[PDB]
């Protein structure tokens, strides 16, 4: 991980520290506990330096943890800024329905980025009552899911579940139809 | 495992052989399917031999597969002969379901026994709706389970749900007022 | 595993294939469907009128190992019944209905399950396309014969079996997997 | 594995060898091979004149022990059946191509693979080299028999062997394989 | 990793080499492409465009390949700046990595003379139903075409061939990669 | 593995009943006394009749390999030796110890030659004994392969140097076996 | 391992090839030299006594060696018993196994022609405290100075030439073994 | 890793003790040679560059070789640089790591008196089908003839000659190495 | 590893406890030499020399030995450098690093009183064809001599005397060692 320094009339910066001065925060992996309070932590920051200012959230990740992910999801949606999402690479799982839940007009992603939605995943194991438990609570999570995507996509409840039955992998383009994104971000002029 | 000879008018048999020579069918392990088809098979020739004559099922076993459970519940209650059940140290989950399931009025656990009743155990790993079939699929088999539990002891299906909710030891007394044996084998 | 004795000694199950019984009782690979194999032409050269009884408590298994037990009981000349007790799934309960015409059975608390083909492919982009063509054309061939053999329709049969599907042995009596519960006797 | 009585006690594997089937049922290493070649030499010994039938339910393995199964199936003076049944791949198809003229067969939904053979090679650029020189070697060779027993060209038998090749039992007829799908009674 | 000192009118600052580096905007693509990689590359990229948008980038490259989808992380990244950024393959580039190499500014892709170039088809994996496989293999065959068709553009070379070449590995020398077009010129040593 | 009945016989007793040896896996010390006794037995049976020793083997224990050789040469009978599937290291070797004009191989059996392979680990001098040793033993082997083919010393270990895959016609040419076994 | 039917005036016995070596007074000493290997020959030699007291036994050794105690239950027992063992190194005799294969009847000790003979110092281990140690260490010393003189009384060589010979693998031909004293004739083919 | 500090008229500056050879430029391979250790040197070299065009550059050498393709990258920066580049021999230079000691720049590669050089041929892998082992195969053997002829150019031996040399391990002594071409002297004790 | 701070009226610099050695000519030898280890020592001796070229270097020594190669990158190097390099065993010098304790300086070779000093031959290791084991044993005998050719050169024993000696492990004394001709003194309190 490669250091900058910034001139000035000077101050040393991680790469992605360097990012973050400049309000753009890095979800660049698999979704655990520990990035999305790292996540959090940031945009809170961000927003005691400037509330009107736009934040930009990268994302290149596969997904990983839902309630993580709710993390993420709920800071963005309670803090005053806009933040910007920006689909790099990959945005799969829970990783795509944070992409979707950029603010509104300003969710993006490259030519060639990969979206992929599909249901969550999980286990049980033990006596029958703790399975049912288990099978209530992440379809109910299923259901939660499904509803928010509805409401920042556009489509229905229905068309959701059918269409996250199974893995389910969109291009940029594709993605833009959904309504997953607003936009693809084309090269510059 | 020790070899003994019968004479009449000679043969030699393993302990276990021996036993099924006089209608005796040990269930004394873990039940999966291998245990299954061996019980299986073995009600199925003691009846060709004689469909008349008592079979007694002795059972020491901690239970295991319903599926393979359910292969001798079902060969078991299909013979003509009555199949005796005799616990014998310990019958837990599918086996004391399978002490239950002996003839009426033959169904029978020694003083110092131990029966077990719980809940079905299992597993779903994968998407939710996957994690859904395998939890409807268990919840079906507990009520199949609890259904025939009831018609065989005679309690309720509320009442055997509460009390396989968690692990539910009985002496072999209280197995016996439950309704899970007839009686308790005294001794000379 | 017992042995019974009646001037001759047998093993349980030898003396079951003695009144031509044939178990099949565990997951189902090369060396079980071999046995199998084996026992069903040897009853056919004893006698070739007299019905087989095929014992089906078994998850499945090798699709491949199936469909050579499948084709051996469709080519002798004696009826093969098939009887499910306990547990018949995936390649075993495809079997299950390959029993001949109103001689398949499953007794009263016996589970039935149906679903897809599993597999797996690694390697190349070619590659993989080869195994996912492979494993779609044996889900269709296997598809269209229990379209066959139940009377349901292939549309039927694939939605039906894109999850696992569990049924009730009165269930696959209507489904057409079998043709009686098989009830106790008097 | 059951056994029979008929008095004298077989186990099931052996009362097929009895009537001269042979079980050719699991990979092919060198063990399998001893076994199969001491069953052709042995089944010779007893009738030179009468059919012997191969039974093949086999992935393949061993190119080396599958030769020494082809060449002692050619040696002798009795005719060597060939029964596709459940699966024949790899060096198994190979053996099924090898039966006697007329008398190669397999069952309706048999599975027929092709494939070129694998191997490995590790350390210095000359022991690669010779390892790789072996394997194309003994890929001719594999090829030019299954030519000339197929009828098809050595050319188009390495363009349908570049990669893994499943092919149905009618299919396998067409391509020279075996002569004839065993159809059932019906 | 070696540290150098730089002195200048203001100060000395300390570097790590690669940081150094990073400073005359070479950013160093050497090692199995994973997401951690492409995240910094493209973090890198970003801020060298802001440091300066009309100067050179260099792209160095001695990568065997890795993640489709994390190379074209990097891959967009390169196309969205400003800045034109060469691609210099020393040592090796496989997979991926020569699909980047390729992607660099048109003019500006070079190889050292015994710099090892490779392609193929893209690796991947399934397990479970037969419809799952299914859907990773539709999935692997579409970017298998993206691949191809990007890879059309940049060499001048058709799809048709593309496919038929990539279908095994295929080792290039860099003076072949030139005349393959994943390489504008091979770089010679200097006077 | 099968049984027949004529008397019940494993398929491998049954060949053995016929004078006919297998030696169908790698050699190890246990393999090598199997056929050792076999080999004494059949002499006690008749000193007259031929033997025939099934060979597909990829070789192993050089040591138990000549306690077969010795064996061989040994006992009052000629001892017929067949290559099927695959002949290779101690495996040829023992294919060329054959009688002289009864050694055999089917048309596409696999015969290889090569140096022995071993290991040494230790002080220096633990080392050049164990160095000494295997080079001491591949000359032993390379002088009776010349002997028992006709071929040079110093071509055997050219030869010899890398892994050397040879036809069943060609092992003909060199001399470890005799004819090529055509079908009628 | 094969079965062989004999068939004569009084029966029609089934022998396992080994059992069969037996019956003609033929032992297999065949593998590592364990306790186990050690009690079966014992048990083999007491049986072979009792059948016949006069006639000659036959042991057989292809042996890399192994326990030296075990080694010496078939040394005594072969000592203590009446009739002749013949000792026939075939493939290999090494550690203990040489030292039996010396310990064979005086007359009647053979190897064939291309056997290996090889002699070396006993092998062991000491873990622990020093006083441990020393114990450890005295009773390998004490056994090898008990190894040597019995090899010594059996080769006509000194105890002096045994320890300079032993000290390290010493690996010996047939022919170098009836020099040294382990063997009395290389058993040559028939002619 | 122990650090020294200088004092000079700009500071006093930590350095730990590789880096501060490298203020010295001297670039040291110490290490087995892998895609890492190659960017390292790589960067190393194009910055010594950069510092002074004119001015030799010293490579350590104590290496048993590694990855052909990572040694490939440090010969082609060696040779693209405008510096000499001496390199020097100590403790062992084998595989690749021999190969990048005879690139070292005409008149200036050296070796210490008992230092080991070892030349052999590569070392690789093939697992699977028969046309991709075919592959493997083609590809290590071109990449052998690409060694051959290199070290052919600067040793001043025949192709042919190497071919036999490099065949199976062939460990040379200082002086041998010398009179093989592969170092210019062997640099005495003063 | 502790830190020490020299605080004197020109300077106040922190060191790690072995950079501080340094800083006065002290070089640590105190692992199992592998090449890591002794491309440290190197580097050290060849900046020390850089640093004065008149002024003695001290290398203490505490190693069981190691590699061979990487122990004689260190031996070049003492010897090629104008400085005497002093050589001082301290708890123990085994198998190269006995070697080395041997190669210091002529008249500055130390040891301490309850120090070890043990000397044996090479080990190493062979596998393959007997073509590749005969190669990997002449090396590892031709490696034997020259060490044996040095060590009689600087003890003052025989290359015969030396063979019989190193023939298996030999455990001397610091005084022992004295009169072996490895050290010149034993260092006394
Ligand atoms: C609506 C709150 C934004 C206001 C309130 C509050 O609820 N929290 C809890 C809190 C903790 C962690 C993460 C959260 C995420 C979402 C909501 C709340 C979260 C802290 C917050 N503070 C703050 O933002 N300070 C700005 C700041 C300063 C320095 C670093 C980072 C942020 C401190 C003072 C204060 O009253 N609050
Ligand atoms: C009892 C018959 C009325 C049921 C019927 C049948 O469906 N099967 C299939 C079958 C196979 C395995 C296990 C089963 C378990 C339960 C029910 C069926 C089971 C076998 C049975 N046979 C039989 O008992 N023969 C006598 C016998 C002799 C020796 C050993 C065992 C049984 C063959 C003749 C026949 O019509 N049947
Ligand atoms: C189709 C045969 C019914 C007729 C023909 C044949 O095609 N095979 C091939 C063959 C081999 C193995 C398994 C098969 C499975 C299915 C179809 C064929 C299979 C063997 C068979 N034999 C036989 O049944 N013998 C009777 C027998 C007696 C005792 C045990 C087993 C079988 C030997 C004599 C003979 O001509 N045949
Ligand atoms: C047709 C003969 C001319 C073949 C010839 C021969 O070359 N071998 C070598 C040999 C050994 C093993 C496997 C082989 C496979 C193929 C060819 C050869 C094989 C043995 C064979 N014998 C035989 O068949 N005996 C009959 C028999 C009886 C009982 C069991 C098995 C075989 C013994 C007598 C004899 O001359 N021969
Ligand atoms: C061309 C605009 C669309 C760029 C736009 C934007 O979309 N992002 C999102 C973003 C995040 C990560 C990686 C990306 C890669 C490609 C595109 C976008 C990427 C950040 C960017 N910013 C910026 O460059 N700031 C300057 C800077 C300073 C120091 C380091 C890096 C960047 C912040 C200000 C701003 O409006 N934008
Ligand atoms: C032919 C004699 C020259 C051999 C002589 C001899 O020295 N041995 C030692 C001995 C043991 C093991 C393996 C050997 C292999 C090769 C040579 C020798 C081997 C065995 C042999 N015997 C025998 O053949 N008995 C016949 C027999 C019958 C049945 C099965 C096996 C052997 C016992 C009686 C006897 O004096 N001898
Ligand atoms: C020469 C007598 C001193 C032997 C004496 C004795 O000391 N033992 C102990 C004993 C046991 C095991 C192994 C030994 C090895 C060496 C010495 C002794 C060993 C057993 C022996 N017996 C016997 O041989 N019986 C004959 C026999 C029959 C069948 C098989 C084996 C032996 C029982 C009768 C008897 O007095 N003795
Ligand atoms: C010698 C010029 C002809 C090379 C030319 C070029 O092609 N590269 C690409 C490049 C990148 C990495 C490693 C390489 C290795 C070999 C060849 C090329 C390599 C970099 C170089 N730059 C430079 O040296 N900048 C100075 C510098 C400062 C600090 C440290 C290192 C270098 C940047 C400016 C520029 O136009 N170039
Ligand atoms: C009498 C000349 C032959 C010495 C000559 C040389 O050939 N080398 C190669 C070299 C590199 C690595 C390790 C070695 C170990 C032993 C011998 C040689 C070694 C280094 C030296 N330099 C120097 O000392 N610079 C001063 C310095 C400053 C800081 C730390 C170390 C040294 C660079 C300038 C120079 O011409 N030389």
């Amino acid at each position: 991980i490669p250091t900058v320094i910034e001139t000035t009339n000077e101050r040393a910066y991680d790469i992605y520290s360097r990012l973050l001065k400049d309000r753009i925060i890095m979800l660049g992996s698999q979704i655990d506990d520990n990035v999305a309070n790292s996540i959090v932590s940031q945009l809170l920051f961000l927003q005691a330096q400037d509330s009107e200012k736009d934040i930009y959230l990268y994302i290149n990740s596969p997904g990983g943890s839902v309630t993580a992910g709710f993390a993420i999801y709920d800071t963005i949606q309670h803090i005053k800024p806009d933040v910007q999402t920006i689909c790099i690479g990959m945005a799969a799982s829970m990783g795509s329905f944070l992409l979707a839940a950029g603010a509104k007009g300003k969710r993006f992603a490259l030519p060639n980025a990969e979206v992929m939605i599909h249901q969550p995943l999980g286990g049980a194991q033990g006596q029958a009552t703790e399975i049912e438990i288990a099978a209530n609570h992440i379809l109910k999570t299923r259901e939660k899911l499904n509803r928010i995507l509805s409401e920042r996509t556009g489509q229905s409840i229905e068309k959701i579940q059918k269409d996250t039955d199974r893995d389910n992998f969109l291009t940029a383009e594709e993605a833009k139809e959904y309504g997953l994104i607003d936009e693809v971000m084309v090269p510059e002029t």
